[PDB]
């Protein structure tokens, strides 16, 4: 009972605690005149006296404002960051947090894909087995952080996070809830692998009850089905 209890705002962007040391992070994409579209999730979770994230927000000030807020909430440094493919929602700040002296890592295909993409590549590059399982040694004291890449699907570089010791599962933007009417914005996606990756996921993470992912609220284990399902008709 000692948790906050729905969304927290913090200017513009929405915190809200999923577990007893993880919070989802929320920021819109600004537009002037028009205003605040497409909301996008990433994590953040302490690890002892340490802070991981994962994904950035849309901008580098919004980026700028959850190190404030995590600063203000949690009060802890934010040792590194690790972010889930090469789009402006999940990259967008990666200047800021370089400015705070927080090491960054990516899937090395992000980083190779990030200039073109228009984006600032993480400082350090992950490499993944044939069975999707992150190389170790390429994510060093990750702490509860376990890396996977499902395969191509919202993209070709697309990587997914599960949080050890908790219910928690991120599928980044490969994850839509289970009422989603489409799966977003598919103009980099891999539509012959789409739902194979997406079923991968659900198999790297057996036991995780909720499934948190960018651009829909946190679910059950149906929003892995239901998305398996609408790639299906790729
Ligand atoms: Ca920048
Ligand atoms: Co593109
Ligand atoms: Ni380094
Ligand atoms: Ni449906
Ligand atoms: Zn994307």
């Amino acid at each position: 009972g000692h948790m906050e209890t729905g969304d927290q705002r913090f200017g513009d962007l929405v915190f809200r605690q999923l577990a007893p040391n993880v919070w989802q992070h929320t920021s819109y994409l600004d537009m002037p005149g028009f205003g605040a579209v497409a909301p996008s999730n990433g994590l953040i979770v302490r690890d002892g006296g340490r802070v991981l994230v994962v994904d950035t927000a849309w901008t580098d000030d919004q980026t700028a404002q959850i190190l404030n807020w995590i600063k203000q909430e949690i009060n802890l440094p934010v040792a590194l960051a690790v972010v889930t493919h090469a789009h402006q929602d999940k990259m967008g700040g990666m200047d800021a947090l370089h400015a705070a002296g927080i090491a960054t890592y990516a899937n090395a295909l992000s980083n190779q894909l990030a200039p073109q993409e228009g984006m600032v590549a993480a400082q350090h590059s992950l490499t993944f087995a044939a069975n999707g399982w992150v190389e170790p040694a390429t994510a060093p004291n990750f702490g509860p952080l376990k890396v996977f890449y499902p395969g191509p699907g919202h993209t070709s570089d697309n990587i997914t996070v599960g949080i050890d010791g908790t219910d928690i599962a991120f599928g980044g933007c490969l994850i839509k809830d289970s009422k989603a009417k489409s799966l977003g914005n598919l103009g980099d996606a891999d539509t012959e692998h789409y739902a194979a990756s997406a079923r991968a996921f659900g198999a790297a993470f057996p036991k995780a009850s909720m499934i948190v992912m960018s651009h829909s609220a946190p679910d059950s284990r149906a929003a892995i089905t239901h998305t398996a399902r609408m790639a299906d008709k790729l």
